[PDB]
This record gives C-alpha cells, sequence and structure tokens, in this order.
C-alpha cells in the first residue's frame, strides 16, 4: 500500500491516470472517493493517524478549508512551481491546481431563446427569470464557491439578494448535480442551468446516447463578459499532514502536472489544463473563448463562511 489518496473528484477518467502512475513508478495507489465535506471530517477525526497521503478536490474552497484546519503540509517542488502559475497555487505551498473549470450558464441552443438579458451572474436572480432557472444544492462546493466569488466582487448585501432571487427563481427544488440540471434544460423544464464547462464535454462524448443528445443541445453563456469575466474554479491537490509516504505523494502531485496527464485531463475529462503548453481537446476548443475573472481563487475562498451563512439565511437546505 504505497500511496493513499482521499479524493472528492468524481470522474471515470481518473482511473486511467492512476493506472498510468502505478505502471510508471511501481507504487500502488489506494483510491478513496467521497464528498469533500466527508473527507475533511475524516481527516479531522483521523488526524495524525490517518493513512491519507494526498487530498484531491474539485474546488478551491475545499482545499483552503483543509489548509486552515491544519490538515495539510507544504510541498516545495520546482516542478510544480515552474508549470503552475502562482495565482493557481497556495502562497504557503499547501495546495496546487491540477485543472481549471468555468461555472457558466447553459441554455438549449436547439430552441429560439433570447439570451440578451442573461449576461451576468446577477441576472439569474432577476424576477423576469422566475421558474426558468435550475441549480444544484447550495451545499455543493461549486455552489458555495460561486457565491463566495459573488461576495468577493459585489459584497454580502448583493450576494444575499442574489441567493434569494435564485432560490425564488428555481424551476424545481435542486436535484442531482450539474448533469441533471443540463438534462432539465434539454427536456424543457427550465431555460437556464448553472453548470461547469467540462460536463458539456462529458455529456457530448458519453457512452450513453441519451446523454449525447443532452450535451449536443447545450449552448454556453460565459457570464460577465462585459465586465469582470467568468467564474473560474480549480480541481486541486495537496499533501496531507498525516502523510507517511511523502516521497510518493510529491511524485504523484508532480505527475498530475506532467504533459501526458494534463493532456488526458482535457482530452478525456474536458477540463482546462493548468500547463500553458498543452493543447486543449477539440471539444474544449468548441466551448469557445472567454474573459476570465482575474480575482485570485485564494481570495474567493476567504469568503466561504459568508457564502454558507447567506445560503442558510435565504432558505436553501
Ligand atoms: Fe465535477
Amino acid at each position: 500500500s504505497e500511496l493513499n489518496i482521499y479524493s472528492a473528484r468524481h470522474y471515470n477518467a481518473d482511473f486511467e491516470i492512476i493506472k498510468k502512475f502505478e505502471e510508471k513508478t511501481g507504487i500502488k495507489v489506494n483510491h478513496t472517493q467521497a464528498k469533500a465535506s466527508e473527507l475533511i471530517k475524516r481527516l479531522s477525526l483521523e488526524g495524525s493517524n490517518s493513512p491519507a497521503d494526498i487530498f484531491i478536490t474539485a474546488d478551491i474552497s475545499n482545499l483552503t478549508e483543509a489548509k486552515n484546519l491544519g490538515l495539510l503540509s507544504p510541498v516545495s517542488s520546482k516542478y510544480l512551481e515552474e508549470f503552475i502559475p502562482a495565482h493557481l497555487r497556495d502562497k504557503d505551498k499547501e495546495w496546487f491546481a491540477i485543472t481549471k473549470r468555468a461555472r457558466i450558464i447553459a441554455y438549449n441552443k436547439n430552441t429560439n431563446i433570447d439570451i440578451s438579458k442573461m449576461k451576468n451572474y446577477e441576472d439569474l436572480a432577476k424576477a423576469e427569470f422566475k421558474g426558468e432557472i435550475v441549480m444544484r444544492s447550495a451545499t455543493a462546493p461549486y455552489s458555495k464557491t460561486l457565491l463566495a466569488s459573488i461576495i468577493a466582487n459585489d459584497g454580502n448585501k448583493e450576494a444575499k439578494a442574489w441567493a434569494k432571487g435564485v432560490l425564488e427563481n428555481l424551476a424545481t427544488n435542486p436535484k442531482g448535480g450539474d448533469r441533471d440540471q443540463a438534462r432539465q434544460v434539454f427536456a424543457g423544464e427550465a431555460k437556464f442551468a448553472v453548470m461547469n464547462t467540462y460536463y458539456i464535454g462529458l455529456l457530448k462524448n458519453s457512452k450513453n446516447p441519451k446523454d449525447v443528445e443532452v450535451g449536443n443541445s447545450l449552448g454556453i453563456i460565459f457570464p460577465n463578459q462585459d465586465n469582470r469575466g467568468t467564474h473560474i474554479n480549480i480541481s486541486g491537490i495537496a499533501m496531507t499532514k498525516s502523510s507517511k509516504n511523502q516521497d510518493a505523494a510529491k511524485k504523484f502531485m508532480e505527475f498530475m502536472l506532467s504533459p501526458e496527464i494534463q493532456k488526458i485531463l482535457t482530452d478525456s475529462n474536458y477540463e482546462f489544463p493548468i500547463r500553458n503548453d498543452v493543447e486543449l481537446s477539440q471539444t474544449v476548443k468548441d466551448f469557445g473563448t472567454f474573459k476570465e475573472d482575474q480575482i485570485p481563487v485564494s481570495k474567493i475562498a476567504e469568503n466561504i463562511k459568508e457564502a454558507v451563512k447567506i445560503y442558510d439565511e435565504v432558505g436553501f437546505r
């Protein structure tokens, strides 16, 4: 049992990546998957005695929460610092992006839909869109971090108004993740879905013909193009403080930023690579170009508590 990974990622593409690491290094990987909230509690209760070496997330704020709970340890790697831009890794060297993703607003491009008035995140909360929006639970990392970014940019008053309006505008109570919101848009149960870009790729390229149809129907609004740009989040990685296979851990972290693995992440999981010398997959190119929010993801995550607070006060959960 040579490397223990606790991962909140939820993608079949990761199995190939793991196997590739094992074949390269001879290290066997023990892969545990659960919700980030459950992995953080588990690392908290296991403490110093945890078998965990690596914590992997699909969200910045999950990494920062683990950090701020003393659950991680710094890794100083020339390899990671050379290929990951400073804005996409912890100043204190305890977490590191492996990919980027954008949380966008999707519509059914196989319909005539006026998207002229759905340009910014704030537009989701607008009375005119009552009954026309779908979004997953406020307890989801993607949901919490998106609201954190709205607080970071617009402050808590506007953020609360936004959360209230979104709640009031939901076509249905939240059910499932991003792909279920996409299915709702395909089916005509809602006009707009808040979702991550890579799910569009996963759907368009799915083994399931029904999901291919859903994916093929989706058009992308990259919100806030006229101003601050679209919300970016990261999938990221850290060494746990509990790590006893630290050699292997640092090897795996560097491996995640290697050319072939960054290529798999965009080719097979439709995410944006962190490395600036890896070609995007054709599906990802097809999402189109867009302006990104320039706020550091670390600063977003500083507003995570107020995000959970607001969602609670407004009546989510
Ligand atoms: Fe995801």
